[PDB]
């Protein structure tokens, strides 16, 4: 009742402004990923593309915060999520035919527009991708169908999960175990009503049935894998960080202090990459106080098995009273993934078609 | 008082009861082919009905949710409302049998409503020819052109008028009479409504009156290969529907607890008789209730034989952004060659948008 | 006090009469081919508007509704206002000529603008080439830019400049400082707008503006294969507005009779003389009137001999679901072939947004 909610037509309009936003750079980024290009230099072209398209919009409105919601993450092949390098770790170069994952998120006045997308680089014109990156790639794309079909006012969380896993079985694939697509609100990118994929016996019971509800917001992920599906670290460094408000610990140091003191003017309460920060070597530091008493939260780097392939769909819908409205969106082409397999359920062939 | 589509709840229990409806009526579509029993997919539509009204909004305990209208399945000259007991005659699909499923969902009395025709068994890379595509063709360009014209502003008559040059243009008629409701919370029958093909007396017997934003219509199109006409053939009506603007003691023992399940159960929306743990209890119960006009009868009505009715009926909310449809069949024009078009210029212009 | 579009009567009330600026237009669209009188297009055009508004609201008997923009139809290098008079040169299409249609709908003095270009009776399987090609591409895909843009947070400077961006692209200019004004309930020319190709001295004039929810536009795409100036040619002038704001009781008494009939039958929208059967009053009307400031010319402007303008225009209302275009004209992209395309990547992008 204080919360603003997509009920008031002036919130709608920050989420679509920032859906916009978030759909123009992921395609720029797509469009400009090619074999030989730095995945540094995406991650850089793409936060800085965030900053300058919401410099560009309300610009009577002089308080209104608006940037990176989620920093740009360039994951390929068998990494998962949140590959956002630093100017010093090693750089990844596009290969051609990488299995490419590009997730990043845009904020307006706190509202939070996040989108992922997968694609293959230097797919040769005329052709298709076919065996295992077709099979995850459909996969994962058919399951981000089924969640956009599914996640209405009056369904459970629980529909979703179950319907995802027959869909990514249908491609012999395995949607990641454990990972969450939460709610938004204002200023939260990691709301606690959230749809858990596949998860194990200790997730399901820890994990809360929920029932989605008119004027809700959700960040879908879809994460799916060729492999068994359980992401593991393999040390790389973790470079994006999220503040946790929940927690309070005052600061026993002097850099400790200064730099959570630059996180909170700087991000607030939304994840962004140490690599955003001017001197690299002092932000390295600044973290290590912070990290282990918790006050900022890890986006860790996990990888499935070597040779394997991880596909992602991220989509940001709101639960409008004339239905879910999608505010991102990739340019998916289904045309271009030929797999040997299909959804042989009826329900859920009749639920794809729907 | 009244709750209306300009409540974003309204809107949304609307859509969750369409998108059921959707869903049931394709999946009766599917199960229809030579030798399937009409009253094993009357059985099947219902209780996937209340299947699927039974999984939302469950954190809601006390919310009423179900059938609006029972799963009907009306083949050829058949024009509506055939939903058999399992004690009366069945009716085994045939290849090249045009059927009609007519059904209805509810959540919190919002319903929404659809009906579909298809060709049973249409042998793959075949299309459908002749009388049965000439009416099918015609009964789906009305839908589309009521979609188009039921909008706020714009009235009754026009509607009417146009489903009249659309049917002629296949040499079909709309069955005369046949009424299209304002649909409201618990209430299926709203007065204000699209007739059909009226006759003179029937015209003088209904209200001109302008469509408005936040109106809710069941548009119900029924069009015939023949005469236009729909006469009783004494086939045991099935479904009923208690009348809320009525009262009466009732008496007899069996009656009095009839009529106490028909509001149990059914609240105001219409049910069939063989839903009841005895058809032939229940046949006994009616015969009073209706008598004293507290259950209006769904009669089977039929067209003269080797004669054709095509149906398509969808729920539409009257948004301010233009008419929003919740209900529809899954119709392939590809399916169906007739040798008559659509030929006014006028109605050529509003088909294609 | 003002309605704006955050009511859904509005919307409404926009939505009904955008679909009948669409089906009047898409009809002269067809009705245009060699020998066809561009006074009786400009009639049949003024008849229909009056003929869908008089079907429309009728219960409402208070409510105004009609033309909001007198059919006006100019040719090849006439910019803009050809609506001539029964006794003026009338204008006879030829093959090749370059037609733009432009015209508007009032529900309420709730507005519905839409301009549209088109090529009379292109060779079946040809294309349209040359300049004619070059100036209606970058018209449209000024018109696709302006709908991508024209949004909540936005500035119109950022689509003046897309537009010279996009235009340049086919050697073609947006006609200097032509305007696109924000609508308001009987408002046809609101005070925020958008400015094409400013000169020097109309970027100090012009007030740069932000977008926002709610807000109406009515944007105007008018591009010129020349230069981009439009001058007058002591061509009659025919339509005007009446200037609200200004009030004045008349000497003579045929003044008066002109000022009773343009209030009741045009309120405040631009009107044609060409709708006064007393031809001779009405011209002798104006200039008491016109003298003193009560109506506000719509004078016909022209590009230089050999030269061609193209006109896209749409109203759109700024929903908070997104931009919502209620008009638009029939374009059919693949009918024109230009040597020239848009190179720029970032308008390359956003025209495929």
């Amino acid at each position: 009742q204080q919360e603003q909610t997509i009920a008031e037509d002036l919130v709608v309009t920050k989420y679509k402004m920032g859906g916009d936003i978030a759909n123009r750079v992921l395609r720029s980024l797509v469009e400009a990923s090619s074999s030989g290009v730095s995945v540094l230099s995406l991650c850089e072209k793409g936060d800085a593309m965030i900053m300058e398209e919401t410099g560009k919009i309300f610009k009577k409105e002089k308080e209104m915060k608006k940037g990176i919601a989620f920093p740009t993450s360039i994951s390929v092949n068998n990494c998962v999520c949140h590959f956002s390098p630093l100017k010093s770790d090693q750089d990844y170069i596009l290969k051609e035919g990488d299995l490419v994952k590009i997730d990043l998120g845009v904020h307006v006045d706190g509202f939070i527009a996040n989108v992922a997308h997968t694609f293959v680089v230097d797919v040769a014109q005329g052709t298709q991708v076919t065996g295992r990156k077709a099979d995850v790639i459909k996969a994962a794309h058919l399951c981000a169908e089924a969640a956009l079909r599914l996640v209405k006012p009056g369904n459970q969380n629980t529909q979703v999960t179950e319907a995802w896993n027959k869909v990514a079985h249908s491609f012999n694939c395995t949607p990641i175990e454990g990972m969450l697509s939460h709610q938004l609100k204002q200023h939260v990118i990691d709301g606690e009503k959230t749809i858990i994929q596949n998860p194990t016996d200790q997730q399901k019971k820890d994990h809360e049935k929920a029932e989605f509800e008119v004027h809700e917001v959700y960040a879908v992920d879809v994460l799916v894998s060729s492999g068994e599906g359980k992401a593991k670290d393999a040390g790389q460094r973790t470079t994006i960080y999220k503040r946790d408000p929940s927690k309070q610990y005052g600061l026993k140091m002097k850099t400790s202090r200064a730099f959570f003191s630059e996180v909170e003017r700087r991000f607030d309460a939304m994840p962004f990459t140490l690599r955003a920060f001017e001197d690299e070597k002092k932000a390295r530091m600044g973290v290590v106080e912070c990290a282990k008493h918790e006050l900022l939260q890890p986006f860790n780097v996990l990888y499935e098995k070597e040779g394997e392939f991880v596909a992602q769909f991220k989509f940001t819908v709101l639960l409008m009273p004339n239905g879910p409205m999608r505010i991102t969106s990739g340019p998916f082409e289904p045309d271009l993934y030929k797999s040997e397999m299909e959804v042989q359920d009826a329900e859920l062939k009749a639920l794809l078609q729907s």
